[PDB]
């Protein structure tokens, strides 16, 4: 239960250590084990989608990638990840 748009190293909060930083409109650098999108019932029915950079701190080539709510998600692109900045 519980809204949140975090992301994760697994698939799984539980056995995962996902990073719980505010990510909704802000230029947020990820890597390291981190794959997965695991998004919250935040408004349950109402997917969560992130714009996905190449490069940390939001530059390089990008996906725009979406995901339903409540739904885990492996991030795996046709190039490296880094940055991303959500979208809905």
């Amino acid at each position: 239960g519980d809204g949140y748009l975090i992301m994760c190293k697994n698939c799984d909060p539980n056995t995962g250590s996902c990073d719980w930083k505010q990510n909704w409109n802000t230029c947020v650098g990820i890597g390291a084990n981190v794959h997965w999108m695991v998004t919250g019932g935040s408004t349950d029915g109402k997917q969560g989608c992130a714009t996905i950079w190449e490069g940390s701190g939001c530059v390089g080539r990008s996906t725009t990638m979406c995901c339903p709510a409540n739904t885990c998600c492996n991030i795996n692109t046709g190039f490296y990840i880094r940055s991303y900045r959500r979208v809905e």
